[PDB]
């Protein structure tokens, strides 16, 4: 753990929180459980809440991995981001199997609902729908959106505000990093006439699993994003290739920056744990010291 928190930093600059993607197999080893409980105040289960892990068959759930995370969440005192209830990855082979369209809006509904009721209350946000849209600004066809339609998004919301009334329910994606992206400019008018029409998107989560020198571009991304009109903008999986300080400060000045961003997410807390480790791209080292990046930042917020 790191003397200066970049939690209590952040916190201390007007936002909600700097936390990190964890889970049971990640706080049962190493410091991650001390750095965590010091550094971080939020946490998003990496793939615990995951729908081949909540529902592997049909209405036979699995919480044993999502209840280790939210109870140790808890009894630590972090926030929590749901993550993620509608996604074309990691999908059962049931749900994909569906063809039938109230068969699957039905299915996709009581996911929905059984995992947010578990832990109403519970959760800061949920990550409701992840990667619906294709590089070039289109939704991606997935078994969702081939079987349900377009509908299946809007469907997926309104269903989850009644489920939990009080998370903040996201639609997040990856590649949101440059304003002139094609994807970028999509996710934010279809965002926009989505909730012209009414759908509860209460906020957009940008990954950020960015390449070096990437951070730059996510200085006129952010706002652009928050341009779309939801309360909430967040940077949800945070990860630089090469961990350059000058990236992963560009990205928290963004953040700074936008009014609507209530807070940044780091995709895991050591680099050996990272899901791109042979790109060393996380804040802390091998040896679970703070890298040069981790002190950039508290330098930045302080």
């Amino acid at each position: 753990q790191a003397a200066q928190s970049v939690d209590q930093l952040i916190k201390a600059r007007g936002k909600v929180y700097f936390g990190v993607a964890t889970d049971q197999n990640r706080l049962t080893t190493g410091k991650n459980a001390a750095i965590i409980q010091a550094d971080f105040g939020q946490v998003t289960p990496e793939n615990s809440m995951k729908w081949d892990a909540t529902e592997p068959s049909q209405g036979n759930f699995n919480f044993a991995g999502a209840d280790y995370l939210v109870n140790w969440a808890q009894q630590n005192g972090k926030l929590i981001r749901g993550h993620t209830l509608v996604w074309h990855s990691q999908l059962p082979s049931w749900v994909s199997s569906i063809t039938d369209k109230n068969t699957l809006t039905n299915v996709m509904k009581n996911h929905i609902t059984t995992l947010m009721t578990r832990y109403k209350g519970k959760i800061r946000a949920w990550d409701v729908v992840n990667e619906a849209f294709n590089e070039d600004g289109s939704l991606r066809q997935t078994v969702f959106l081939n079987v349900i339609g377009e509908d299946y998004i809007p469907i997926a919301f309104q269903t989850a505000r009644a489920a939990d009334p009080n998370a903040k329910l996201y639609i997040n994606d990856y590649n949101l990093d440059s304003a002139s992206y094609p994807k970028t400019q999509a996710i934010v008018n279809r965002v926009k006439q989505w909730r012209a029409a009414g759908v509860p998107i209460d906020g957009i989560g940008s990954q950020t699993h960015l390449s070096a020198g990437q951070g730059a571009g996510v200085l006129q991304a952010l706002p652009l994003l928050a341009s779309a009109g939801t309360p909430e903008v967040a940077i949800t999986e945070l990860d630089v290739a090469g961990a350059s300080p000058t990236d992963y400060v560009n990205v928290v000045n963004a953040c700074l920056n936008v009014q609507s961003c209530v807070g940044i997410t780091v995709w895991g807390v050591a680099d050996p744990d990272s899901w791109r480790a042979s790109t060393t791209p996380l804040l802390f080292d091998g040896n679970f010291n703070p890298k040069p990046a981790y002190n950039a930042i508290v330098q930045d917020l302080q």
